[PDB]
């Protein structure tokens, strides 16, 4: 079926996790190593609550497709930039880069999409590591993502649950938190779905533990005081303030950017025309297959414009990555132009 389709590219949906980059600026300033992990994890859980259940099925992005967007930080008077590019359609790998130098953090990663069909239920996995770096500290956080289990395609209630075991690891300080997304059992209950449980630990010693639901309250209890507290809850006041995202002017967008590329596919979905939504998709995929043939005909060499593969490590690296800490006497404004994230400085370095 294809009535299960969200009018957003996967590169677009991949940027949803940074609507609370407000938190990451705070974490960069937190001086206690333990409290930085708490605030990093609190940010991680902040990117799953808007997720809708059911039809949601981002577009499989096309090779060379690019999404580019921006967020505004009023309190720190700065901006968080996001750039993602589809580097391979076979395999379906999309790379992303996030940079906010004034607030002292950046993220990089690459995500491979693999699905498995159980008949009535579908499970799409996202495997890959995201590296959060605090520029001023030279301190990295490596984290993975869960997988989405979808039941009710053919018959039964249509649902989307999150499951898996995520590891958020910081080797510099020795801290880490292991999270476990728990799927509802056969019996089920009013609170069995979206259950999240985890534990914050240093080295191997467990400092504190987490319980709750990832779309609702999550509670932390200290393993030394056994006193419970609210670790994270998406309060409507917290929801009321999600950083405002700014996309590129449609007339200024390249033809292979996500919004311009999928416009006709998106319009069909929003118009509820199911038949013309599939046809418009086949136009893009048929062009991709034809552009893949044309490539093999004379020279099969596809240059990713904004990303490049490191042969030694096998990881995808943003061509224009910059990790130098913010220098107030030199750095003036971080900006982006044509997918290139830059900073205006009064001294070249």
């Amino acid at each position: 079926p294809t009535f299960i389709l969200e009018p957003r590219s996967f590169l677009d949906k991949l940027s949803d996790y940074y609507y609370h980059a407000d938190f990451l600026s705070e974490a960069a300033l937190e001086e206690n190593p333990y409290f930085r992990l708490k605030k990093v994890v609190k940010w991680y859980l902040s990117g799953f609550y808007k997720k809708p259940k059911g039809l949601k099925k981002p577009y499989n992005p096309i090779l060379g497709e690019t999404f580019r967007c921006l967020w505004i930080h009023p309190r720190t008077n700065s901006k968080t930039f996001y750039i993602a590019e589809q580097v391979s359609h076979h395999p379906p790998i999309s790379a992303f880069y996030v940079s906010n130098r004034k607030d002292g953090f950046c993220l990089s990663g690459s995500i491979l999409a693999k699905s498995k069909f159980y008949g009535n239920s579908l499970s799409a996995i996202l495997e890959g590591e995201a590296r959060l770096t605090f520029l001023n500290r030279g301190e990295d956080y490596v984290m993975t993502m869960p997988y989405a289990h979808c039941k009710g395609i053919l018959y039964g209630t249509m649902t989307l649950e999150l499951g898996g075991t995520v590891n958020i690891t910081c080797q510099k300080t020795g801290y880490s938190a292991i999270l476990e997304f728990k799927l509802k059992p056969f019996l089920g209950s009013s609170d069995c779905v979206n259950q999240i449980s985890g534990k914050l630990k240093l080295g191997k010693e467990v400092l504190a533990t987490l319980e709750g639901h990832w779309d609702s309250e999550v509670f932390i209890t200290d393993k030394k005081t056994d006193n419970s507290e609210v670790f994270w809850n998406p309060t409507p006041d917290i929801k009321q303030w999600r950083l405002i995202r700014h996309t590129v002017k449609f007339e200024e967008q390249g033809d292979f950017e996500s919004e311009k590329l999928w416009q006709r596919v998106t319009r069909a979905i929003n118009a509820k025309d199911q038949t013309e939504a599939t046809q418009e998709k086949y136009v893009l995929e048929e062009a991709q297959r034809q552009a893949a043939r044309d490539r093999k005909t004379k020279n099969e060499e596809w240059s990713c414009k904004l990303f490049e593969l490191d042969p030694l490590t096998g990881e995808w690296h943003y061509k224009f990555a910059d990790t130098r800490p913010w220098d107030p006497l030199n750095d003036m404004i971080q900006f982006e132009k044509d997918g290139v994230i830059q900073t205006k400085v009064k001294h070249r370095t």
